[PDB]
C-alpha cells in the first residue's frame, strides 16, 4: 500500500542546520517505522487511498484501526510532506510573500509566530502554516496528528502548506534540549518554491 519516498536530496544535504545522522535515522527508521505499522493497520477496504486522502477519512475507519492509522498514516503524510518542503537570506516572494504579509504582518512576524508555535508545543508534535478558508494561519498539533485531520481529531484544521518537526528525535543529536536553535536553523532549509507551489494548489 504505502512505501517510503526517496529523499530529493542526500542525507547531508542539510548541513550544518540537521545532521546527516539524523537525516538517515529520520528517514530509515522512524519513517520507515510509520509506513510499516500503517500499512499493517490497513491489511481492510482503505488501502487504496493516497494517505493524504485516508487521514481526512479516520471517524469512518473501524473504531479498532483509528489510532493506529492516526498515528502511523498521520507519520507517512507528515514526513512525506516534511521532505519535500526542505531542500539546500531564505524567504518566499510573489503571492506567498503578499499572503503572508496581510496574514502576519511581515515574513519575520510570521516567523516568529510560527516558532512560538513550534516553542509551545508541549511534548511531541509538528508547527504548520496552513490554509484556511483562503486564509494562512499558523497552528500546532500533539505527535503525528495533521490538519488534515479535523478539528475533532487535531485540535485545528486547514490545510498544510509548511511544517516543522519538533519530535525530540528530529533535533536532539545536533541541539539537544535547544530547540530554539533547531528552529532558527530551520529557516536556512525551507523550499520555498515548493511552499509557493503548495500555496497555489491550496487557496
Ligand atoms: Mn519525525
Amino acid at each position: 500500500a504505502y512505501t517510503l519516498p526517496q529523499l530529493p536530496y542526500a542525507y547531508d544535504a542539510l548541513e550544518p542546520h540537521i545532521d546527516a545522522r539524523t537525516m538517515e535515522i529520520h528517514h530509515t527508521k522512524h519513517h520507515q517505522t510509520y509506513v510499516d505499522n500503517a500499512n499493517k493497520a490497513l491489511e481492510t477496504e482503505f488501502a487504496d487511498l493516497p494517505v493524504e486522502q485516508l487521514i481526512q477519512q479516520l471517524d469512518r475507519v473501524p473504531a479498532d484501526k483509528k489510532g493506529a492509522l492516526r498515528n502511523n498514516a498521520g507519520g507517512h503524510a507528515n514526513h512525506s510532506m516534511f521532505w519535500q518542503i526542505m531542500g539546500q537570506a531564505n524567504q518566499p516572494s510573489g503571492e506567498l510573500l503578499d499572503a503572508i504579509n496581510s496574514a502576519f504582518g511581515s515574513f519575520d512576524a510570521f516567523k516568529q509566530k510560527f516558532e512560538d508555535a513550534a516553542k509551545t508545543r508541549f511534548g511531541s508534535g509538528w508547527a504548520w502554516l496552513v490554509v484556511k478558508d483562503g486564509k494562512l494561519d499558523v497552528v500546532s498539533t500533539a505527535n503525528q496528528d495533521n490538519p488534515l485531520m479535523g478539528e475533532a481529531i487535531a485540535g485545528v484544521s486547514g490545510t498544510p502548506i509548511l511544517g516543522v518537526d519538533v519530535w525530540e528525535h528530529a533535533y536532539y543529536l545536533n541541539y539537544q534540549n535547544r530547540r530554539p536553535d533547531y528552529l532558527a536553523a530551520f529557516w536556512n532549509v525551507v523550499n520555498w518554491d515548493e511552499v509557493s507551489k503548495r500555496y497555489a494548489a491550496a487557496k
